[PDB]
């Protein structure tokens, strides 16, 4: 248990961003957690209510995943409840809000241009996440739940990747409840994780080519137009999504390499990374015309 700890008194909570129903998120002022900023702005998640221990896993996990392009973790607050876990502050919040916001069915503020998002902006979006799950593959670290809704946008369009609680409340349209207690993002799932319920690091690259179809749908739900039990039939029988408008047949054969219908013919994420990256730093001249 490694876990940096950060005293109550150097946490101001402002006021609350987001419920779930196991934690609640705030914006707070913390005090001495960087010499560079004497005070700087966080995000601080409570815990609501076994409870202990999820949230001593959850801390000593995030102590472990350090990387550009997963959620900054600052540390835990354990003297008294609420116990806090400290995250960094994402200025734009979710991708998918995000997305959606930047999308032709929505203007130009600091960080972006006014109207839908650049092929290349939306390159350097599915760059990162890609790094990010390169860091998680490295580690073979399985995810279970990659979706724009577990990604944050900060100042610069920097996004990184997390996995939030509150995203079953917020987002539960994403999730099919089974039996009354899981929620399955069966939209996102590969075949072998709805047939068999083997997730994998191949299950994850599924998952990741599913996200490169939100970037370029600007966040549209994966079969919108299916009901849950009609998502699973159709992902079972093989049915692949179609490519959206704002993909280039290039971006759209990337997605193609992470639904292969078996797991080892999946394009690993490194290679998928390594696409995507050369796309989004390749020239206008090269972009313009794909
Ligand atoms: C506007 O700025 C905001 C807004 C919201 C937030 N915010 N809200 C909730 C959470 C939260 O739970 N975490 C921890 C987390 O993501 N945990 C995790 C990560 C991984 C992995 F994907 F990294 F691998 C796996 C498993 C878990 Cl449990 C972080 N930030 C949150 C923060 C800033």
């Amino acid at each position: 248990a490694c876990v940096h700890h950060i005293k109550r008194r150097d946490i101001v909570l402002k006021w609350e961003l987001g419920e779930g129903a196991f934690g609640k998120v705030f914006l707070a002022e913390c005090h001495n957690l960087l010499p560079e900023q004497d005070k700087m702005l966080v995000a601080v998640k409570a815990l609501k209510e076994s409870a202990r221990q999820d949230f001593q896993r959850e801390a000593e996990l995030l102590t472990m995943l350090q990387h550009q392009h997963i959620v900054r973790f600052f540390g835990v607050c354990t003297e008294g409840r609420p116990l806090l876990m400290v995250f960094e502050y994402m200025r734009h919040g979710d991708l998918n809000r995000f997305l959606r916001s930047h999308g032709p069915d929505a203007a130009g503020g600091e960080d972006v241009a006014p109207g839908p998002l650049g092929l290349g902006q939306l390159l350097a979006v599915a760059s990162q996440v890609a790094a990010g799950m390169v860091y998680l593959a490295g580690l073979h670290f399985v995810h279970r739940d990659l979706a724009t809704r577990n990604c944050l946008v900060g100042q610069g369009l920097v996004v990184k990747i997390g996995d939030f609680g509150m995203s079953r409340d917020i987002y539960s349209t994403d999730y099919y409840r089974v039996g009354g207690r899981t929620m399955l993002p069966i939209r996102w799932m590969p075949p072998e994780s709805i047939l068999y319920r083997k997730f994998t690091t191949e299950s994850d690259v599924w998952s990741f080519g599913v996200v490169l179809w939100e970037i370029f749908t600007y966040g549209k739900q994966p079969w919108y137009q299916l009901s849950n039990t009609e998502a699973i039939d159709c992902i079972t029988q093989g049915r692949e999504l179609e490519r959206p408008r704002a993909c280039p047949p290039e971006v759209y054969a990337i997605m193609r390499g992470c639904w292969q219908r078996e797991p080892q013919q999946r394009h690993s994420i490194k290679d998928v990374h390594a696409r995507l990256q050369a796309l989004a730093q390749a020239p206008p001249v090269y972009l313009d015309v794909l």
